[PDB]
């Protein structure tokens, strides 16, 4: 912990980034090294300290390629501060709608997914979860090197399950049906999400279940509805896709399994 704890002099703000779509992150300059940051303030009513810091306390636990690095922290006095590694290109939902597609090609996108599936299969092992997978929560940085986002962590054992607060909203297209029904988050609802995921890899970032009513969204999927597949998109991979939408947990397929298959179709390409 104290490993971790820097002085907030260290770092100057440079410019806020988000538009506010991830709350009050800066991109920050560490000035002894040159070095561009990404700086996680808290402000007035942003999110409640105790939940802040322990933010802060997981990260340093996470080290994965794959997984946004922690670098250091100011929680001995506030303004606490959370510091990252900067991903130069943003969320790759903006980056994949924006891209070059002869540049990010077919095999650029399998080395994504297996990037992406990569960091699951490792968060899989750590007992941990991450509930919000989607690729606005995933981060894009030079040669197509992608991360995911891990600012939202939570611990839970194999084959326990997480019951998310009442009154909770979530990002339903990107939902898995036991938690839409009951609140109920496990790595199973990770792997139905990064289904999901896939498909915004695919569709180089369209939105999920286009022009689907939000209400009528769990109905369809008890009724065994799914997205079809996108066109260019290989069967293998739709394949693969169906496999995270199974309806029961336990039937969808476990991360170190996605990544293996992906890593194979990426090497054999
Ligand atoms: N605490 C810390 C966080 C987050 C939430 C809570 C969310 C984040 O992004 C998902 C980060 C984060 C770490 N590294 C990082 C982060 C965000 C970006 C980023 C940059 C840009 C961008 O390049 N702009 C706006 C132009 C310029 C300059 C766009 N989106 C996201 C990059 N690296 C930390």
């Amino acid at each position: 912990y104290d490993k971790w704890e820097m002085e907030r002099t260290d770092i100057t703000m440079k410019h806020k980034l988000g538009g506010g779509q991830y709350g009050e992150v800066y991109e920050g300059v560490w000035k002894k090294y040159s070095l561009t940051v990404a700086v996680k303030t808290l402000k007035e009513d942003t999110m409640e300290v105790e939940e802040f810091l322990k933010e802060a306390a997981v990260m340093k636990e996470i080290k994965h390629p794959n997984l946004v690095q922690l670098l250091g922290v100011c929680t001995r006095e506030p303004p606490f501060y959370i510091i990252t590694e900067f991903m130069t290109y943003g969320n790759l939902l903006d980056y994949l709608r924006e891209c070059n597609r002869q540049e990010v090609n077919a095999v650029v996108l399998l080395y994504m997914a297996t990037q992406i599936s990569s960091a699951m299969e490792y968060l899989e092992k750590k007992n941990f979860i991450h509930r919000d997978l989607a690729a606005r929560n995933c981060l894009v940085g030079e040669n197509h090197l992608v991360k995911v986002a891990d600012f939202g962590l939570s611990r839970l054992m194999t084959g326990d399950t997480y019951t998310a607060h009442a009154g909770a909203k979530f990002p339903i297209k990107w939902t898995a049906p036991e938690s839409l029904a009951y609140n109920k988050f496990s790595i199973k609802s990770d792997v139905w999400a990064f289904g999901v995921l896939l498909w915004e890899i695919a569709t180089y970032g369209m939105s999920p279940y286009p022009g689907i009513d939000l209400s009528q969204v769990y109905e369809l999927l008890e009724k065994d509805y799914r997205m079809e597949r996108p066109e260019g998109c290989p069967e293998k991979v739709y394949e693969l896709m169906r496999a995270c939408w199974q309806w029961n947990p336990s039937d969808r397929p476990s991360f170190a399994e996605i990544h293996q298959a992906f890593e194979t179709m990426f090497q054999e390409s």
